[PDB]
DNA sequence: CCGACGTCGCATCAGC
DNA sequence: GCTGATGCGA
DNA sequence: GTCGG
């Protein structure tokens, strides 16, 4: 809203950045500017009045006064035209192609979906699959079937061993009305910090037919492919399904830091920090007097988290900031 | 001025 | 063959 | 590219 053309300006600049000149710091900056301008209540008229906002700075406030007074910016219209910039940021939309894969394609000739497709030879695992379902990957999921996907991932993981616990989380579990893919954080009693159970529940989930491809799996991760049955009806598109294995001891953490969103841990963990708190994604730590932490304390929900930090419960539904 | 800017699991590469 | 580095996505 | 030490 509001400034959506200069936002837009920004997320290209941003991905630019990352996938051809392969400055990611940049990219971040160009990124937090175009968060920070989206969130701004105000049509924006000069170059000047965005300076304001934090992450915004001369550059970019030279930028925002060329789209105001032309609707463009040169650089961004002479990028979008180079053939080899172009192609080297748009082959990065496949998964598994970053910026570096990206950029030996574009040297040896190889810059559309078709240029891949007659190379498969010159692809690995994960950036066949990327192809395969590069479209499906685009396409939003809608709480609808997130909820679908979820009933049957919650009961085959209680067909393997009715002891595992499994959570959605993710933007899904904040309630949101669709989702970019299925996060499935899973623990076990059997499984602490001190002490195959992730092949096992993989495993079943392609015995149903549920997954279909995996793009990456180890111990304690899993990255791959799902899919809903059909129906006389369109099949479902293929989706991202990730599976984490956590140690029950740091599971609730897990939990609450794998739901997000990334501006409430943003805040959440700041607030930690007041109370004299590291929390990081595994662990909750007191710091003492100088600057270390201590042991990680006993967490047996998301809620013994917010306590320790004298906050009171917010329903993911609210977790947005 | 000049460095920081977030982190990790898995796949694959580079070097030995 | 092994160990560490780099690419990648989240 | 922007920030801050
Ligand atoms: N650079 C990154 C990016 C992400 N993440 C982790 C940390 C995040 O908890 C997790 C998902 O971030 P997400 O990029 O999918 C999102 F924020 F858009 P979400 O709202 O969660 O969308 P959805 O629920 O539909 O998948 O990836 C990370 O660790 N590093
Ligand atoms: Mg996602």
């Amino acid at each position: 809203t509001l400034n959506g053309g200069i936002t837009d300006m920004l997320t290209e600049l941003a991905n630019f950045e990352k996938n051809v000149s392969q400055a990611i710091h940049k990219y971040n900056a160009y990124r937090k500017a175009a968060s920070v301008i989206a969130k701004y209540p105000h049509k924006i008229k000069s170059g000047a009045e965005a300076k304001k906002l934090p992450g915004v700075g001369t550059k970019i406030a030279e930028k925002i006064d060329e789209f105001l007074a032309t609707g463009k910016l040169r650089k961004l219209e002479k990028i979008r035209q180079d053939d080899t910039s172009s192609s080297i940021n748009f082959l990065t939309r496949v998964s598994g192609i970053g910026p570096s894969a990206a950029r030996k394609f574009v040297d040896e000739g190889i810059k559309t979906l078709e240029d891949l497709r007659k190379n498969e030879d010159k692809l690995n695992h994960h950036q066949r699959i990327g192809l395969k379902y590069f479209g499906d990957f685009e396409k939003r999921i809608p709480r609808e079937e997130m909820l679908q996907m979820q009933d049957i991932v919650l009961n085959e993981v209680k067909k393997v061993d009715s002891e595992y616990i499994a959570t959605v989380c993710g933007s899904f579990r904040r309630g949101a009305e669709s989702s970019g893919d299925m996060d499935v954080l899973l623990t076990h009693p059997s499984f602490t910090s001190e002490s195959k159970l992730l092949h096992q529940v993989v495993e079943q989930l392609q015995k149903v037919h549920f997954i279909t491809d995996t793009l990456s799996k180890g111990e304690t991760k899993f990255m791959g492919v799902c899919q809903l049955p059909s129906k006389d009806e369109k099949e479902y598109p293929h989706r991202r399904i990730d599976i984490r294995l956590i140690p029950k001891d740091q599971y609730y953490c897990g939990v609450l830091y794998f739901t997000g969103s990334d501006i409430f841990n943003k805040n959440m963990k700041a607030h930690a920090l007041e109370k004299g708190f590291t929390i990081n994604e595994y662990t909750i730590r007191p710091l003492g007097v100088t600057g270390v932490a201590g042991e990680p304390l006993p967490v047996d929900s998301e809620k013994d988290i917010f306590d320790y930090i004298q906050w009171k419960y917010r329903e993911p539904k609210d977790r947005s900031e």
